[PDB]
């Protein structure tokens, strides 16, 4: 089955575990660039009552270093936030649970805002059909293909 983060059935249980940053894609694409505060690889999700916690890594000259976040449920059901270079909120517009999860964030930092969106996968890398469906997600969010970008041979320490 698949489903949202803001929907009904929405079993956040199921998205506890191991996952891979495979694709990122942004509407200031210098956020997810080389050296982008956002070009942030993900490990794990761990599922508590009120929050998730996020273990990240990033890559600066071929070197990986650990970062951890705690994003916090809003008040509003399948959002959350946290605070990372600026304020974020996020949802997870699609997920299968099992292969894929499909990420939506708005980050607001200094008066400014822009969108991310990010795919990841249970493993380190996903269909092609799958990063068709991510790419149709990103066009209804007004953000071009050009700015999503495939990190799925980079995605390793
Ligand atoms: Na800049
Ligand atoms: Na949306
Ligand atoms: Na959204
Ligand atoms: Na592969
Ligand atoms: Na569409």
């Amino acid at each position: 089955e698949e489903a949202s983060s803001t929907g009904r059935n929405f079993n956040v249980e199921k998205i506890n575990g191991e996952w891979h940053t495979i694709i990122l894609a942004s509407d200031k694409r210098e956020k997810i660039e080389d050296n982008g505060n956002f070009r942030l690889f993900l490990e794990q999700i761990h599922v508590l009552e009120k929050s998730l916690v996020l273990k990240f890594h990033t890559v600066r000259d071929e070197e990986c270093s650990e970062l951890s976040m705690v994003a916090d449920k809003t008040e509003k059901a399948g959002e959350y936030s946290v605070t990372y270079d600026g304020f974020n909120t996020f949802t997870i517009p699609k997920t299968d649970y099992d292969n894929f999860l499909m990420a939506h964030l708005i980050n607001e930092k200094d008066g400014e805002t822009f969108q991310l969106m990010g795919l990841y996968g249970r493993e380190p890398d996903l269909s092609s059909d799958i990063k068709e469906r991510f790419a149709q997600l990103c066009e209804e969010h007004g953000i071009l293909r050009e700015n999503i970008i495939d990190l799925s041979n980079a995605n390793r320490c």
